[PDB]
């Protein structure tokens, strides 16, 4: 039957339903089951209520547990191509013990499964218990944390977010896998020129156990079975061609500049601080800040950074300065200095975040106070955690929704790791503070004002610095562009044209 | 279809019905969509139980949710006059993070609106936002802060809580705004004189953008696009007349009196209180004094007040007491100079708001209290907040009644602003500390003993102190007659008698 | 129709039912309305699960609120000859603000009401406004207060238990108000001993404005329109008959005996109990102690006793003791001189009030201990308040059943005022601390060992110390006897029987 | 009718009828009635959805209340052979004070009960209430307590947790108590070697009224009206045969060792710990340490132990060791010892067990954490208490299913105490302290290495240590075998395996 099984009901659901119906276009529509302890009536009623395009795809809705044996059989547990588990609004631990039991009920089907288990977690500190009693069957993805990685690459760099809102999900460009036995014996240098209608990413290389690779050396051979990574519209839209002749030649400016500080501030204590303060540690370069504002007394944030895990003597990178005070108070605000920051982060603080509805409305608070008190002493880049899928659909004609990162790109990560469970590797890796990740790059690196060339000539001037370009944004456009059409085709570029690049780190 | 389209439910829903039917009973009755969030045959039930005449409206439930696009068409959101967001009783906050979500949603709908939006907000701080976002679309309408303006004046001048309730809602005599041309022309002296039926208040400036301004010079010609704002029975009973001749004369005790200071009492903590307090400066006279009894720590009251952007230090008018105390235990109250109260507020205290019983049940204990503690040691203007219409309505045939004002006259606020959106600006400026607004005049500034005069020739009089004359109450009668009939026929008036006016201050 | 009406759903509403069908056993059966926010079916199927037999008495049920004129209609309010508004189970305050709603609700019915409304209140300090709003329509039954009431009553004279559990309610004798125009001109001493099947007990004065005189003069004349107030079996089993010639005689022993000091045990802090403390000072003999055993720090106790209006440096017989402690942890009792107490009372603590299953559970587990602790270290008279009138049910075939006194007596109070309002004075005086109360009097008082003689003659000798004999209980009998048979009939009496009088105090 | 009564709904519902299934399927199948406050319907479904094979018993549900008669009937109480009252789940006291009133309730059936009824308590300072109202009808199963009683015994000899497992509940072999006339006069040593099919544990004594005595003398005659006490399959699967000829001997080291002694840490303050902590005291050998680790203050916790009845200065054999810290928090469990613990018990804490998901899911983290700050440190017996009976089944294919007890085993006594109610006396024994209790030992105490003997001849060898042998487990099998087949045929033993027996203490 091969259909997708989502077990259980949240806030996350339609946009997830959305996302399977994107992914599903290219065959004509496909199946999703969702079974929930909800009323069967009540679920069906909901979803002809949505707002988006089926597309071709049916969800069917079933009423039941996901530790009942009997339930599991009325949506074919066992046939299902990919199972989601679906975290419960709400307290992070009461949904990560659900999580657990669901993954044992899975793996207890007598009959097998014949796809592999998404689970949606909420608290890194429960997934390596679920992924111990998964075993081969479960790929976790960590809402929170991931959230958190992406507010940290937005801030800093801002147009990443309109990026990564892009490339996540299935509008627009994804990544995809397959294997192209025509191109086995071709050095990665080549294959990279060789789709008109997509650009590889990196392997999966066979003799490495089905190891994805990102980022590959150009000299690298594929051998028989190796797959290629790719970002292309969608599974069927691309293929390989007879190579084109690419105009070689240098960077005119390859060089390395030193990075230069940065003062971010964090509003709110969000639930696993420690774990963000880590990642922007191992980002920001040396002397950097990172203030936290909220209402936490000094005396006592040490303890819980340290039972988190976080030693605060062996920071290398940021120093951190605490403050007191209410971040939906105009007076507490004021006293912080507002105009120096690179960037703020409104953090959805651990206090209220079990109620997305009251969160947001905090978040959003503060985000007018700060922009307020700015104006009003005027004679900046925020990023605003939004926990609804709603509240940002619903923000997303307003000016305040270039301010805001929500639980969308949760289901947008569900739904890529549902249909290929490898993708999760590759976004660990982009998310990750190691390995490689997405970088926006001057043109003046990689070209002269008005050098007249293609989109693969640029490619191959950027692997010179082991970069692998996969868009650009011009000078006066709101929009990047990844994978762009008519990659032999020329123009004459700009400096303040920018690049898009996956590269690893100084 | 053009019919009121109300989103929501609340203990204010059937009040609100009542003044719409009152408003629509001179087209022979309208149509009245109500939708929420629960069963429909309930709603009906409720709808089928409420005491009031209909007066030919009909009312139309249906169950949905007003972020739900296929929910919003089924009661025709995008033709009806006016769209009224019913706060939620409770937590302010939580009611007024969905009026957010919802006027997003009312914004969102593509088709647009043919009418406004009238939004019940619950806090002050939380309405910006929703400005913002509504934009030219919505009307905010914030009944915490209407109240506790509503309850100041009544206690600064006690006669006033009769005349507020008949001038708001549509029982009796309220505002409306109607194009004449026909007076274009005419000297605003000329107009005030020139409606049998009517009070002239005010003229919508078409060269101000529509702008109304309320007393306006008596010089002021009225323009193509003038319109004029009247206080009259009903939309459609008055009309222009020729302009009957009125005698002309003197003021004779044209004075200002030194105003004397005056001690209130504010009973409770109520949320948001410093918006009170600011108000209460701005309006009585120095060496004035603000007694504060409720159960906050004397040490820690001065911190919520600068939180709420009051600076104590900058008072101009009062000086603040504050005492520390349970205000249902009589043993705390009969602590407290009771008998040296101009006026005593009793506020629903910001501990228990969220639920209106408790509430109420606290703000009656303290009012008899204080009325025994005083009669108990005898060898008051005291008025209490009520947060549910229905106890109000429950309390009419009591004594008791006396000392109450509640949300009722939120209901009445939200239809006048629902009928017309500009009267939310005439109103606001009437409870504005700023500008025009309601006095109770002694009759010896205006004539001598039992001078024998028309309602216009005193109204004529009272222009020389720049007061727009609305109405009287006779020396031995229980209630002032706003817009009087037969205005320009004579009777004997006594120094006992009082007049209503809107005049700007000293 | 001039049917019961009972407005609400409760724990004592079994017993309430049952009470009322007790009453109209000898009508043959009347009717009762009940009306409450549930839904019909599952009324119905409760009243339907009673155990007691309704004696041709039928019980209608209805949904809706009592403040809704359409449902008070479907109950046919204005035709009841009385209605009884019964507390909410849980939290006293919202029960009386209910209660309070309420009343203004049915004061409201434009029709008027034939009888009179029982208004259950479950706090003393919201009695004065019900009262004040209900006027001449409505008896208050202040359930908490007489439970309190009583339980002193029964620590000061254990025997007293079985004798109230007797007179309240409608099994065995109670009271009767009755006019008998063939009785005009007696004197008061001749009608006591003129009913063969009833004991008079006093007069309804009709020159007072039909106040109630408890134990009248026996020199009193009977005036045209004066009622008597009798105990007898039902309304209509007793009437006067001639004058039977009782012999006369004098008191062997009419002495007045020191009073002694009593030490009672308080354990738990029971809502309001310095209502209980006044009571108890005014009831015990000089140099009498009161302990208080419960979990409130000693430093606060006095604050908590001075805010609800007791002075403690103006008690007059009682010297208060404060012990600090857990009244389920034993190794805290066992720290008390529990053989040392004349009475101990288990009081619901204001705590666990408001669930009575939790009450009831900790008042249980008290008794166990205390008894077990004594019975441990031996090499006492215990009351125990019980809030849901089933679980004394449940207890009856108990001996834990002699230690227990319950809400049954409340409903037992409430059916009595509503079979008669005037009811309700005599009850408030027999609780009272002033006027009239129940003592029982040893025989040496009234007679010598072996005396020959008839309870009249007893009942002669009683009145020359001004008391009106209404019972007894002999030497080895468990149940006294209250309006005896055969009243003049001779038996030898002993001096170990007992008499029950209504008397005066010292 | 002789069915089971199930009187609630539970966690604990599915395991128990599994079991009762099991008991009854000799049988052929019986009827289970169960009868709780839910919709039938609803009940049906769920139990519909069971797992487990009915083995042709036949269950019915009734909605309805254990208070009221009408709903006993429905189920005919008085016609079931037990009565079975569940716990609720969630507060102990909660579901305690439910107990006691159902057994008031029954106790209060007027055509009396055919059989007893078995109360599940949650605490065990609730049991004396619910047995003396419940007399000679009730049997307690204190679930809390015998959970923790059977923890302890478990850390103390590891191997018992499988034997418990199949000793209890009705696969496997279980206690058996039955009358066998043919077996008077005969000494209890024959008795012992008299089933081909059983080993005989004990008597009941008709002299002592029915007393039943474990392991009595070898030299006790039976006589008539004793019965027998076996373990054996089922209740019909053994009976007496002639006597076998068993060869007699001595055993070859017949020592006492000296005990050494422990060091155990319980992990969670758990409720009624103290109870837990007396248990160890009488069962480790001098000079034994008990660490507690939990996050109770140091200078509280006397309090709470003396409050329980815990003398901490008369502890005989362990010393206290307290830690305070969160048994979630790797960083400080990292500070305890843990290396040197003989065992480890994680206790569900008291804060958070009324939400058996919340215990649980802190059990199952702290137990990882414990492994693996182990595993990181190194260049251990633990048990972890588990509330819910599914949760403990979703883990039976894990590892960590070997260190985990679960709440199943009380489904488990249960069930046998229904089956026959002096069941409890014999599972009281072996849980106490006092008196016989299991316990595994070595082989070279019994014989020497490659003996060649029998079961019979072992278990001869065993009484002269005042043992009853009741089974084995081989050196290099996973699993004892209790009451083995064929007892009679000889085997080559090693010293490595080992002896399982019911044996008094040194
Ligand atoms: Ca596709
Ligand atoms: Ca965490
Ligand atoms: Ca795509
Ligand atoms: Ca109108
Ligand atoms: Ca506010
Ligand atoms: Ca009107
Ligand atoms: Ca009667
Ligand atoms: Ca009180
Ligand atoms: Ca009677
Ligand atoms: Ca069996
Ligand atoms: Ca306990
Ligand atoms: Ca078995
Ligand atoms: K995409
Ligand atoms: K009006
Ligand atoms: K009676
Ligand atoms: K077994
Ligand atoms: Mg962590
Ligand atoms: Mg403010
Ligand atoms: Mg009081
Ligand atoms: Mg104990
Ligand atoms: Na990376
Ligand atoms: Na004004
Ligand atoms: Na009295
Ligand atoms: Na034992």
């Amino acid at each position: 039957q091969n259909h997708t099984l989502i077990l259980g009901w949240s806030d996350k659901l339609g946009s997830l339903l959305n996302q399977l119906a994107i992914a599903n276009e290219s065959l004509g529509g496909g199946t999703i089951a969702v079974m929930a302890e909800r009323d069967k009536e009540d679920m069906e009623l909901d979803i002809g209520k949505m707002e988006f395009d089926f597309k071709g795809t049916s969800v069917i809705c079933r009423s039941g547990s996901p530790l009942i044996l009997a339930d599991l059989k009325k949506v074919s547990v066992s046939k299902a191509r990919t199972i989601i588990v679906l975290a419960e609004d709400g307290n992070a631990d009461q949904s990560d013990a659900r999580a657990l039991r669901t993954v044992l009920s899975l793996t207890g089907v007598k009959e097998g499964l014949r796809g592999h288990i998404v689970v949606e977690m909420s608290d890194l500190d429960n997934e390596v218990l679920v992924k111990l009693v998964g075993g081969d069957l479960v790929e976790t993805v960590v809402a929170h944390d991931v959230i958190g990685r992406l507010m940290i690459q937005c801030a800093r760099q801002p147009g990443l977010a309109q990026i990564w809102e892009d490339i996540l999900g299935f509008e627009n460009c994804e990544f995809y896998i397959k294997r192209w036995p025509q191109l086995d014996g071709m050095l990665f240098e080549d294959v990279l020129i060789s789709f008109p209608a997509a650009i590889p990413c990196g392997i999966k290389v066979a003799s490495y156990g089905g190891k994805i690779i990102l980022n590959p050396d150009d000299s690298y051979v594929l051998q028989e079975g190796d797959e290629v990574l790719v970002i292309a519209e969608d599974d069927d839209t691309y293929a390989p061609a007879p190579l084109p002749m690419v105009r070689r030649g240098s960077l005119p400016k390859d060089f390395v500049y030193p990075k230069s500080p940065e003062r971010i501030l964090f509003c709110g204590w969000r639930r696993d601080m420690e774990d963000m303060i880590t990642v922007l540690d191992a980002s920001l370069a040396p002397d950097s800040e990172l203030w936290m504002f909220n209402d936490v007394p000094e005396k006592e944030r040490e303890k819980k950074l340290i039972d988190g895990g976080l030693d605060i003597s062996r920071l290398e990178n940021i120093s951190l300065v605490n403050r007191e005070g209410n971040a939906v108070i105009r007076r507490h605000l004021e006293s912080l200095p507002l105009e120096s920051f690179d960037s703020i982060l409104i953090l959805a603080d651990e206090s209220v975040e079990d109620s997305a509805i009251q969160a947001d409305s905090r978040s959003l608070a503060t985000l007018l106070l700060i922009r307020d008190i700015q104006a009003r002493r005027l004679p900046t880049v925020i990023i605003s955690e939004i926990l609804d899928p709603r509240t940002k659909n619903l923000l997303s004609m307003s000016k305040i929704s270039d301010y805001v990162l929500s639980n969308e790109l949760v289901s947008m990560a569900l739904a890529m790791v549902a249909e290929d469970r490898q993708i999760n590797d590759v976004l660990e890796e982009l998310f990750a503070e190691e390995g490689n990740e997405m970088h926006i790059r001057q043109a003046d690196i990689y070209l002269r004002e008005g050098e007249e060339m293609s989109f693969y000539e640029i490619m191959l001037r950027a692997r010179q610095r082991r970069e692998i370009l996969i868009g650009y944004r011009l000078a006066n456009a709101e929009r990047a562009v990844i994978n762009p059409p008519a990659k032999t085709g020329r123009r004459k570029w700009s400096l303040k044209d920018v690049f898009v690049v996956i590269t690893e780190k100084e």
